């Protein structure tokens, strides 16, 4: 995945209906406030999602919620873990826990069109 | 902002309550599909979301929704034109459209706290 | 549709990708609070977003989206007005404001998975 | 609860950041399509989510996402089981899972603003 690569994002688990992709803040992930810019963490979260989902056969994003608890500072490592909320034959749907420092910073949730 | 940067993304647009910022699907954008990552589509509406918001002064985002239309090849020119929908004293909503050959390809929804 | 009726609400208008559905805020609408309870707006924008997307032919409610922004007294005048954001072959996306004495109560983001 | 009471709902549990509430498919509860219509099932859960969230003290909500799965007939139990997934000093976010004969209908992703 060129995007997680280009993100320094790797992956640490993955198994049928589940994955772990995981990242450090890097300089280059910063936004206007100092802090990791929404669009990282939810580019990790989404790729857990991705990997989570395709386990299950060919499936593409249809909709996707990012709920932020704490901003995050340089250098923070972050870990995305995708569980199976959902598996319909045409749509799925999973819950991507973001997780620094043992809590919980960011909630995503997503569904995907089965292909 | 650093992230807006090294994504190659451009502000178009930038005024009270609204801005547009532009990017291209570059080869390091792409995802396990072979088209741009859902992450880099999220950032590029997150960044004009971002933009808005703090013209009404210091504001973090709470919850985003993203909602794909149409997968994107390499070499695609993305436009996310953001608009206030709401704004009150502590919060404020935005709708973000993500446009590409002059259709909507992607809707963001999101609400920051004011600070 | 029974609910529909069940709550009082009215359809105003019903066209190709769009419906206006209002109601009044009842007795029996209300949370402890004393005002409007967030099922009730939810069930007006919902309603209106059925009726929109049912212009499309059959499909079925997979992700929506509810965003509160000022509450509603006994006795207010409601209106929930669905546009059409994107229609594609398995998919179709909605948008309703919630409307009531001119100003936006609350905004309702809906996709439906069609049959 | 006035609207909690008209739709039939009940408090079966209710602690620090839970809470359960239960209740039956009506026949006013009903959609056109003669199952549980989509604003039901959001009532029923939007009502656990208040309640779990005033176990912290009072607030309003400001985004919630409905997701869902599976179709419920006339006459089905349902509940409806809120769990606190992150507490702020200024918002607080919930998960509330809707369920039905043991199978997970639909699910419910809600944050509010603490007063
Ligand atoms: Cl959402
Ligand atoms: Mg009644």
């Amino acid at each position: 995945d060129p995007f997680m690569e280009a993100l320094g994002l790797k992956v640490l688990h993955l198994a049928p209906g589940e994955a772990v992709v995981a990242g450090e803040v890097r300089a280059d992930h910063l936004d206007l406030h100092g802090t990791a810019h929404g669009g990282f963490l939810y580019a990790l979260a989404d790729s857990a999602f991705a990997l989570a989902s395709n386990t299950r056969g060919p499936a593409v994003a249809l909709s996707c919620r990012m709920d932020y608890f704490r901003p995050l500072g340089a250098g923070a490592r972050v870990e995305a873990r995708a569980v199976e909320v959902n598996l319909s034959r045409r749509t799925a749907t999973y819950r991507v826990e973001v997780v620094s420092e043992g809590k919980l910073v960011a909630l995503f949730t997503g569904t995907v069109f089965r292909l």
